[PDB]
């Protein structure tokens, strides 16, 4: 019905405005220039970076690490950090999920660990742009081009998400509209190891529904706009993969690594 | 007028009964001996426990979880997750209260977060009888003596709630009345971080003022039955503040730390 599926899209929307401080319609206009409050540091190179991280004069020090490495490494523990807290976010919004509470406990963990990363790169362009994305809750932008030149394998976790955040931006998607693909995104019937399909299919159908209705209601002139959003579904999947490998890589051209406990469970077998 | 009070009463209970699939009046039938035709399945103690705990499981994998731990450890569990369903459905019924889905996304949240606990208590009365409560949405039925009999800190956990339920259900309230005085104890004005009081406040004297008429309609023998109702509040937060403190406890004097990602986080400033 109609009606109900509109009733789904806004209530996806506001638990998506609670559990996600930094929105798209922010970030945009931070991005944008837009918003009016504060610019954000952009950091670019070696020397723009220190004063990044050491600008810490008028802005505290954020919860995540101090540190003691080398530039490649502390970007990653930075991404490592960042990812964490985007987990715990994301779990709480598919708490707000009509179904998903209900699900058998081990298929709500099953469908969290694979689909957590997959929204935090759907989630993750919304930040982004051609040219870099936005860190520190919106406060700095590091380019992409920096982050591209990092030695060797820790470049390569990052240019992919770039590529993706500029095709996936082009479908211009908003806020209300992307509270309720992760939906889609989290209820997929085929994780490893899930105990009850169907269940959690016959929730994604509905969620496929109220999606699909929303896109024709708030895109009337984007031609099979639908189809081309779960399309991108495939290069997600992809990234995660991809990333997934450069992991392993990393175990052997690094010392002592060690992801954060939270981060070192969801990728324990993970495809 | 009388006539918008008693609309607004029948629009909490139609929202009501919508989202909160078993009621008062299907638990009390059950709780009794009416329709005969499909008695729960009643778990006195521990063989009975696991002889039904694998008969929810006998049919096919979907529990709250598995033999395979302290079985005091395990009930406490499942109230855990089936805590977390509640919240979703109080949720839900929120939205549906005159006024609620229009304050501050914030105060929102805090309503919500702060209220629930008084409403999961609340509302498990129509579960309990003065030797049981209905599990599993009415499949189960588990004594008061076998929660009674839990090892020492998880026993003295559930019995205050039935102490409570005893002392709520000789009030002898039914479905209509409960639905105006749920929506009463989540506008409440008093909750710690609330940005705009004074709406929240406006709703709450409108939600009294269709209290208040509908149990002089429906209950025109018990004398000051408004009055004895609010007066209960002040033993519902205290058994709040109860199940809260002991929660200290147990977060502080156990092995098994695996719980739901909302309850934990929900916890905060709370009594
Ligand atoms: C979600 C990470 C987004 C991100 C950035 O996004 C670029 C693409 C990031 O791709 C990721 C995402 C998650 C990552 C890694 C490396 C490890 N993880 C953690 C994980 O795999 O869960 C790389 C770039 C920089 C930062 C920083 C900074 F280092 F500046 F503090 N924090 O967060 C960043
Ligand atoms: C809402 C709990 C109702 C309840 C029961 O009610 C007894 C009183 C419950 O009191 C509570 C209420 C909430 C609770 C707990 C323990 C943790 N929580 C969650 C929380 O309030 O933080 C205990 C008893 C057993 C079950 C089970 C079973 F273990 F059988 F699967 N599921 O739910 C039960």
């Amino acid at each position: 019905e109609s009606a109900d599926l509109r009733a789904l899209a806004k209530h996806l929307y506001d638990s998506y405005i609670k559990s996600f401080p930094l929105t798209k319609a922010k970030a945009r206009a931070i991005l944008t220039g837009k918003t009016t409050d504060k610019s954000p540091f952009v950091i670019y190179d070696m020397n723009s970076l220190m004063m990044g991280e050491d600008k810490i004069k008028f802005k505290h020090i954020t919860p995540l690490q101090e540190q003691s490495k080398e530039v490649a490494i502390r970007i990653f523990q930075g991404c490592q950090f960042r990812s964490v807290e985007a987990v715990q976010e994301i779990t709480e919004y598919a708490k707000s999920i009509p179904g998903f509470v209900n699900l058998d406990l081990n298929d709500q963990v099953t469908l969290l660990k694979y689909g957590v990363h997959e929204i935090i790169y759907t989630m993750l362009a919304s930040l982004m742009n051609k040219d870099g994305v936005l860190i520190s809750e919106g406060q700095g932008f590091m380019t992409r081009e920096f982050l591209k030149s990092l030695r060797k394998p820790f470049g390569d976790f990052m240019e992919p998400k770039f590529e993706f955040a500029v095709k996936f931006n082009a479908l211009e998607l908003d806020d209300s509209d992307l509270a309720i693909f992760i939906a889609v995104i989290i209820l997929s019937g085929d994780r490893p190891g899930l105990l009850n399909v169907k269940p959690i299919e016959d929730i994604q159908d509905n969620l496929l529904q109220a999606l699909e209705l929303q896109l024709k209601l708030n895109h009337p002139e984007s031609s099979q706009l639908f189809a081309k959003l779960l399309q991108k579904m495939t290069d997600l999947r992809q990234i995660v993969t991809e990333h997934v490998q450069l992991l392993q890589v990393i175990k052997k051209t690094e010392t002592d690594m060690s992801l954060h406990p939270l981060l070192q469970e969801i990728y324990k077998d993970l495809y």
